Order: C-alpha cells, then sequence, then structure tokens
C-alpha cells in the first residue's frame, strides 16, 4: 500500500524514484528502491559542508578564515559569491551559501580549501557511507547521465548520513547545530518536500536539479508531536531536456507522511 503509491506516482510520473525515510521516533524505516543508484546534483553540498565542519573540529579558525578567490572561480550559478567578490567570503559563509542557495562556485571552492574532490570521498567512507561518489567539479557534475555511476549515492546511504550527520553522533555538537541551521535557512525548497509538510513543521532541505529532469531534495522536518524524521527523495526521467517534477517531491511526502 505504502509500496504500492509511490510505485504508482512513479509510473505516472514517467521516471525512477529513490526514497529513504528514517522516523528517529522509533527507528522505523520506508524504502523504496534505496538501495539504488541517482544522480546526487546540488544535494551534495550538504555531505560537502558536513566534511568541512568535521574538519574544522580540529581547527578552531577554519570557519572563520577569510577566503579571497578571484574573477577566475565565478560560475554562471553563484548568486552570493557574486555578489562579494570583491570583499571576499569566510569559509563559514561559503558553507551557508552553497547550502541556502546552491551557489557552485562556494562549492568548488570549499572542495578545494577541503584538498580535493577524494576529501569528500574519504570524509564520506569515515561515517560509514560507502556509496558516495563525488566524480567531477561543478557544474560537470549534473549530467545526470544514463546509467552513469559518476557523482551518485543511493537514497539510503544518504538518509543514514543526514541521521548520523544532523541527529546522530557523527559531530560534536557546536558542528551538529551550525548544520541544522544551514539546513533551517534554505531558500531553494519551498516547492518540494516543504511543500508536502503540515505547515506548523519546521524543514531544513538541500535540493539538486540537473539534466534527465532530476529532481532531488534531502530533509529533516521537525514534527509538532514527536522526534525528528528524516527524508530523502530523488528523481530522475527518460529525457535530457525533461522539465524537473518538484510535484511528484511534494507527493512523495505527502504519502509518506500519512503513514506516520
Ligand atoms: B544544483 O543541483 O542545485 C541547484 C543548481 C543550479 C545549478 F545551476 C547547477 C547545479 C545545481
Ligand atoms: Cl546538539
Amino acid at each position: 500500500s505504502v509500496d504500492k503509491q509511490l510505485a504508482e506516482l512513479e509510473r505516472n510520473a514517467n521516471g525512477r524514484l529513490g526514497v529513504a525515510m528514517i522516523n528517529t521516533g522509533n527507528g522505523t524505516k520506508i524504502l523504496y528502491r534505496a538501495a539504488q543508484r541517482f544522480p546526487f546534483c546540488s544535494t551534495f553540498k550538504f555531505m560537502l559542508a558536513a566534511a568541512v565542519l568535521d574538519q574544522s573540529q580540529s581547527q578552531p579558525n577554519l570557519l572563520n578564515k577569510h577566503i579571497n578567490y578571484h574573477e577566475s572561480d565565478l560560475l554562471s550559478y553563484a548568486p552570493i559569491t557574486r555578489k562579494n567578490l570583491a570583499h571576499g567570503m569566510t569559509v563559514s559563509e561559503l558553507c551557508a551559501a552553497t547550502i541556502q542557495y546552491s551557489d557552485n562556485t562556494a562549492a568548488n571552492l570549499l572542495i578545494k580549501e577541503l584538498g580535493g574532490l577524494a576529501a569528500v570521498n574519504q570524509f564520506a567512507r569515515s561515517i560509514g557511507d560507502q556509496m558516495f561518489r563525488l566524480d567531477r567539479w561543478e557544474p560537470d557534475l549534473n549530467t545526470a547521465r544514463p546509467n552513469d555511476p559518476r557523482d551518485t549515492t543511493t537514497p539510503a546511504a544518504m538518509a543514514a548520513s543526514m541521521n548520523k550527520l544532523v541527529l546522530g553522533d557523527a559531530l560534536r555538537p557546536a558542528q551538529r547545530s551550525q548544520l541544522a541551521v544551514w539546513l533551517k535557512g534554505n531558500t531553494t525548497g519551498d516547492a518540494t518536500i516543504r511543500a508536502g509538510a503540515p505547515t506548523d513543521w519546521i524543514v531544513g532541505d538541500k535540493t539538486g536539479s540537473g539534466d534527465y529532469g532530476t529532481t532531488n531534495d534531502i530533509a529533516v522536518l521537525w514534527p509538532t508531536k514527536g522526534a525528528p524524521i528524516v527524508l530523502v527523495v530523488y528523481f530522475t526521467q527518460r529525457e535530457k531536456d525533461a522539465k524537473p517534477r518538484r510535484d511528484v517531491l511534494a507527493s512523495v511526502t505527502k504519502i509518506i507522511l500519512s503513514q506516520i
């Protein structure tokens, strides 16, 4: 029933759908195609910020490091780093921007500070995530080509990680809080998981879009009654210039929340 509705939603939507849900209330999970790979797109920015937060556990001054980025770093999609070209940004603001606005330059800048793509992989491995895999820099990583494993995860791996990172004990508390906070101030989420959620709830989220109408969102939801819930929804379609299907994410959320 739980399964049948998603399968039916996915049939109807003409794409492939990946859900994982974790109610940290009891400890129960709703999984649909949870072990299949999907192109994460901008959703990895979450993992990237966690990595930065992990590294700042050693480096008291990391978050406050002033970064003076150049003209040549700027990309098509970078409202915030564009706005502050001239004054530079702190690593910490870089994190807010990457999360809350999905700024690509900020991300590239942060990967470089961590010391490259493989440092995001290694952070992913050290938290038990064995599926996360970053292969290219922005903007090349949102091609979402059919059965291309580059730059993918599984819904389950991303839920487990978001769970450990935001609600578990992956991080120390100040770093943990910072992560939730960035998430809470996200500005790209109104139309996806937020839209399928009681308007009284509080949602922190990271979205993703890309080719093949890849539409993704990864969220913590703070309910009125009870414990936080982890929700990961990934979706992809037939054609390369497919338009996003945010509605599908809204409807998935609506389904999952009835069950609870
Ligand atoms: B991403 O997946 O989040 C939004 C976005 C914009 C863009 F231009 C490239 C990649 C992403
Ligand atoms: Cl805390």
